[PDB]
């Protein structure tokens, strides 16, 4: 009942037992980590609880290289491990802490209770490492505020599924819950209410809780579109519309805009330790810019004519430069690439439009840019039946291109946009549909047997329910 | 913020206040009901909690006719009431207890807290009665078992929405959780497990909890198809298949079948006090009957040829006769009608197939039968976005027919089939999508303004959340 299915699993028929109050998870004497390693100590304790809730007496955890116990994970973090289940001492070996975390999850999925309640595990050898290094979940806390507790629950479910990136789409048009220290008015005026806000301490808590599970927190502060809430607190930032709505995208002709964004993103570079910041750039509406006389004047001032993609490009290039100056990397939705913005090498492009996405993947990678796929995994787009199968059947590298282009494909994300999602329905909608994407992103390309996937996923889903994650059914049946 | 919108609402600008520990709901001196009326006493207490959780000091409740306080509701129950909100004593007047229950819900929807927390209500006069008398929710406890507590929660949400029928699709192919007293093996062998069973006391609890809210419990024991679980405990009931699956529909050639069904339905007539029993009759598969030599012999014995609709008709007519003999009424899915079964006058037909349903409604009613519509309200068939609007826009009487035929349309049901639904996701999936159907079935035909519906429904949904029903969002926003 392994999910995702490990790269290599070899088992024997020899059954071994475990005794809950005489089973300890501890550091191997040769490990680079010890009791000082909070991340491993906390993992040992919570996995002991998950496991239980001829005798294998102990699980020894050996970290081989500098452990990275006090660091934040990044795109290059080594999540490989091996697990040797035998008596009297099983061994989990990993280059780094990140792999040991993954291996503790796998170990917990191997232990089961027989018909008489006896805790049991098969002698086995597992070798495992992920197919892709970027394995994300997008949550949207603007369309609806999500209490910190459900973000923490989502992070727990992510760990059970070996997801390693929380793409936090923190702000958008409808609300601005991010409490900024340098700009207090953004949240004071842009939040749904003063109790629908993420304080600096809420953000640190999420980041740290994520870190303890090997999960990166990727912040998205989408501009120049998707910024209506920003205008409440930052005066003169948005373009006033002459006519359809009242305010449009951020005004890219003003120096106060770039001055504001410089101070703002500098704060973000300090709050969020991840190497990458997602700058957004999706669905920018030009009508408001088109209808504005001052923008029209700016357009002719540098020969952009009536091509507002050049103005969007001009804007996004200035933001990308601000990010590079503060030594962070940038991620961008595909529109930025499609509208001909000049992107510096290393800029990641997230391909989200479902129309000819394989052809988009070829173009991005042929231009030399790293790419992330979310297009066929828009989990907010619900439908009747077993749609997990359609997410599962995606083979992300089925696009035209050389091996060099295929090496630029670094992973993907399951996206849960928030228009129709809040605390009442997030979890059942997310899980186990996102588990399908999790396996496609972790396991080998040839892991695609549908019957076996259904068998393992129904049990994995029951395991999620047992651990307090209200994952919905795949089909008729029951748990226990 | 009324939902469903009452027939007639007239308000003044005069605001009146309420004091939580000096506001009592009590029986008017002329009422036919008093302290002995458990149904009203319990309603007074729970509505006091819902309300609070120049002064109107008291809400007097006057029942005009024999109250029916100790009875079960039926299709003809009078749910009309008037509500006069004034100082110092507001008055709720109703012919029967059923209307007072509806009026207590409406009264609770009129009370609100101003910006300073002051409990407030407008002086007003409401006259109200339902457009249709059958307003149902179908739950499916076979595809997944539902704990009694979530059935009780569903009944609470039903009351908030003025639904009055719980269509309990209790058994089906996948499991038989109904614990039968006369046939203990049905559940012992057919349930998912022994802890996934509705005991006689569970069933009484549901029925009584429903009664206290003016809700009828309509049991469905679907035959001859949808009976795989029945065969585990009742040997020789199902037809053995020669070849696609193992067992097919109930065997209608054996006297042991009708003997079993006679004893079985007699027990059902005693357990479920509602006048109607839903006999099902949907999706009967003939291949198994076609492949069976003994059935083939029976087919030629009375000249049915190769027309298995005649065998289905023969079977269903014998069951309908068993129900009539025990003095209950029958409800049947449309297939029974479409396949030319001879139905006695009074048999209700439930139109569920989405293909040309208006033409089905004309045929059924032209044949003189009462009809219930569920076709466009299959809430298990989820999709992206505001699908509440499509359920809301249905005008059920838009079919061809005379006024006599239109008087045979007695109501409808929102159906939540269970293939993909259990305790983890039932409530958010059900509510507030079912609220759309609730208004269409309660309120006037001309109540269709979409903007006003969205305004009242987002607030009604927030009210459901406040009362512990985890109803999902309609769109971006927040509650409180
Ligand atoms: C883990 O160990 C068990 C017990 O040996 C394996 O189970 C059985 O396999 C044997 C022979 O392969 C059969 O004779 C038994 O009927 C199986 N079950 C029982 C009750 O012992 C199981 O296959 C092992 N897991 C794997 C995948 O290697
Ligand atoms: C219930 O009473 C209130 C208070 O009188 C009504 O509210 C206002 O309507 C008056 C005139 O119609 C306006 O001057 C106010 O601006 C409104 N609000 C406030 C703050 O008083 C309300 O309309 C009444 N409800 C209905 C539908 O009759
Ligand atoms: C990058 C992106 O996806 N932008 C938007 N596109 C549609 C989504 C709903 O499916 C959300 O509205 C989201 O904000
Ligand atoms: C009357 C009826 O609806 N029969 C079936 N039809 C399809 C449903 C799923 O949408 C359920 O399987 C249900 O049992």
């Amino acid at each position: 009942a392994l999910w995702p299915l490990p790269l290599s699993v070899k088992m024997t028929p020899n059954l071994l037992h475990l005794a809950p109050e005489n089973f300890y998870i501890s550091h191997s004497p040769n490990s680079t980590a010890g009791p000082s390693c909070t991340l491993l100590e906390e993992a040992f304790r919570r996995y002991h609880g998950y496991i239980f809730g001829t005798q294998v007496q102990q699980l020894l955890v050996s970290i081989t290289l500098q452990s990275e116990c006090d660091a934040f994970p990044n795109i290059s973090s080594d999540e490989s491990y091996t697990l040797l289940v035998k008596e009297p001492v099983a061994v989990l070996k990993a280059n780094r802490v990140w792999g040991a975390l993954r291996g503790l999850e796998t170990f917990s999925q191997l232990v089961y209770q027989d018909s008489y309640g006896t805790f049991t595990i098969n002698e086995s050898t597992i070798i495992d490492s992920p197919r892709f290094s970027h394995r994300g979940i997008l949550i949207d806390t603007s369309r609806h505020y999500l209490p910190v507790k459900i973000i923490l629950k989502t992070l727990d479910a992510m760990a059970f599924n070996k997801f390693n990136v929380l793409h936090w789409h923190i702000v958008d048009d409808q609300s601005f819950p991010y409490q900024s220290i340098t700009f207090p008015e953004l949240s004071n005026k842009g939040s749904y209410s003063l109790s629908h806000v993420y304080t600096p301490n809420d953000v640190r808590m999420v980041i740290e809780y994520a870190r303890l599970r090997g999960i990166r927190v990727l912040p998205e502060f989408d501009t120049p579109g998707h910024t209506l809430s920003w205008g409440k607190g930052q005066k003169d930032l948005l373009t006033p519309c002459y006519s359809l709505d009242s305010f449009g995208p951020i005004n890219p002709t003003l120096n106060t805009t770039y001055s504001f964004l410089t101070t703002f993103f500098k704060e973000i570079s300090e709050v969020f330790p991840d190497q990458f910041i997602h700058l957004g750039g999706d669905e920018v509406e030009f009508k408001c810019w088109e209808s504005n006389p001052k923008i029209q004047d700016f357009m002719r001032q540098k020969g952009f004519g009536t091509d507002f993609k050049k103005l969007e490009s001009f804007y996004i290039q200035k933001v990308l430069d601000i990010i590079a100056t503060i030594n962070k990397g940038s991620i961008v939705w595909q529109e930025v690439f499609d509208d001909k913005a000049k992107l510096a090498p290393g800029t990641i492009v997230e391909v989200w439009k479902d129309s000819a996405y394989p052809e988009e993947l070829s173009r991005v990678t042929a231009s030399g840019f790293p790419v992330i796929l979310s297009a066929p995994w828009y989990l907010d787009l619900i439908s009747y039946g077993q749609d997990w199968r359609k997410y599962y059947k995606v083979e992300p590298l089925d696009f035209g291109g050389t091996q060099k282009q295929k090496q630029l494909f670094i992973g993907g994300e399951a996206c849960l946009w928030g228009e129709y999602v809040d605390a009442t329905n997030l979890t059942p909608r997310l899980w186990p549909r996102a588990s399908a994407v999790g396996e496609r992103l972790w396991s080998s390309k040839d892991v695609r047997d549908m019957d076996d996937a259904y068998d393992r996923l129904t049990r994995h889903r029951c395991r999620m329910v047992e651990r307090g994650i209200a994952a919905q059914p795949l089909y008729a049946g029951y748990c226990n």
